[PDB]
């Protein structure tokens, strides 16, 4: 059994291990840092099958779970958030702050997204690049997403710069294990105060709606109601950012259809569709062990084995979507539902904010800057690490 997580062929790459799989061997073990095994699903129907079975469980305190780091061994151990619920306890908790992510609630909340963008590109212009080319991600794609999330938790504006690059020291690949923790904590620091200040005068946000409806009735208690926020800032944070920054650099991968979207800003939702397809961020998440014995394709998978259904794989599945490894926003889509964002009760909870967001911002930033260049040869961006989620550090670009 091979070592998993697997490395990706090169910067923006999925591994080359899948498209053999798929063919080859659909359902098969890999091998964990620990040296426990996994059963690895990489066709559509199959992580699907996986994601929505009832006969697998979420609880990280199960045996078998496969936590794919030493670090993920030790987060098992807190007490639990929705994100690694069963049901009941899963909805139970996260329809507690489902509300502001709800297809209407987003949609209502376009205006707010489309004027953070605007401004955070009026900020970017008017620092202006005439001395040169500046970094794409902490300039925009940090913040844009950022600024949204811990404004809709509740954080003050004037906090906004400092907990976002806090925020970003937390999973930036050059800070020590020591820079990571402390910025963790002292985000966790933060959002205690927050959850004190909104108890006593609650606020139109997130924070505030958890102490009103859950803390103060008792439903959960202030530490809680931390975790859940929490959650809700490091859940997608780092994801959003490299989707931006990723669609930037495929855009410019791709002149053509950069072209297209010029032309015609009203087909970034197709543009999005794809890049979430394409690009698929987060590719470890959809991860369960079996509660009873369960049959997969060909495999059986027992009772307490850990299982890894890589959405990352199933984007590409040649079964499904034709020409899976062609990026191509004018894409005819099938009637199976890419899984950027995961599937079944687990689906990412913001994944209409997150469309939103994307759709705002490739909707708006070449109409901004028509003349946005990559300032670097595109085989030398700066990727996340090849053993990780796929991303980009730093994106230097002129305009
Ligand atoms: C383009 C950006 C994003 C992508 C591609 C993404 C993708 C995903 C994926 C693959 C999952 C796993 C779903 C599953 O278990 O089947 C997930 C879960 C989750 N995401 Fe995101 N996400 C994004 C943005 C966000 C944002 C902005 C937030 C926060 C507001 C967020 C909050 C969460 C939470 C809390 C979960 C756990 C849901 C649950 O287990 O019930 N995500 N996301």
């Amino acid at each position: 059994a091979p070592s998993f997580p697997f490395s990706r062929a090169s910067g923006p790459e999925p591994p080359a291990e899948f498209a053999k799989l798929r063919a080859t061997n659909p359902v098969s073990q890999v091998k964990l840092f620990d040296g426990s095994l996994a059963w690895l699903v990489t066709k559509h129907k199959d992580v699907c099958f996986v994601a929505t079975s009832e006969k697998l469980s979420k609880v990280r305190t199960r045996q078998g779970f496969p936590e794919l780091s030493a670090s993920g061994k030790q987060a098992a151990k807190a007490k639990p958030t929705f994100v690694d619920m069963d049901p009941p306890e899963h909805m139970h908790q996260r329809s507690m702050v489902e509300p502001t992510f709800t297809p209407e609630a987003v949609k209502n909340l376009q205006p707010y997204i489309q004027r953070t963008v605007d401004d955070l590109l009026e900020q970017m212009k008017q620092k202006g690049c005439a001395n040169g080319p500046v970094d794409l991600v902490k300039e925009f794609a940090l913040p844009v997403p950022s600024y949204i999330i811990y404004t809709l938790l509740g954080v003050p504006f004037n906090d906004l710069e400092y907990l976002t690059q806090q925020n970003a020291i937390r999973t930036n690949g050059s800070s020590t294990a020591r820079e990571a923790s402390a910025a963790n904590q002292e985000l966790l620091d933060y959002l205690a105060i927050l959850v004190e200040q909104r108890l006593v005068e609650p606020k139109d946000d997130i924070i505030s709606k958890l102490c009103t409806e859950q803390v103060k009735p008792g439903n959960i208690d202030k530490s809680d109601a931390v975790q859940i926020a929490f959650l809700l800032l490091v859940a997608g944070n780092a994801t959003m950012v490299n989707m931006i920054a990723l669609g930037v650099a495929t855009l410019a991968q791709h002149p053509d259809q950069l072209a297209q979207l010029k032309a015609n800003p009203s087909l970034a939702p197709q543009f999005v569709e794809e890049l979430c397809r394409y690009h698929t961020a987060s590719a470890l998440a959809i991860k369960r062990t079996a509660k009873e014995d369960v049959m997969i394709g060909d495999k059986l998978v027992r009772a307490n084995e850990g299982i890894i259904a890589s959405n990352q794989s199933a984007n590409r599945d040649e079964e499904v979507f034709e020409n899976p490894d062609e990026f191509n926003m004018n894409r005819k889509w099938p009637p199976q539902d890419p899984l950027g964002f995961g599937f079944g009760d687990h689906r990412c909870i913001a994944e209409h904010l997150a469309k939103a967001e994307l759709t705002t911002v490739f909707s708006t930033l070449y109409q901004k800057f028509p003349d946005l260049k990559v300032a670097v040869p595109l085989g030398k961006i700066n990727y996340t690490p090849l053993n990780r989620d796929v991303g980009i550090v730093d994106l230097p670009v002129i305009f």
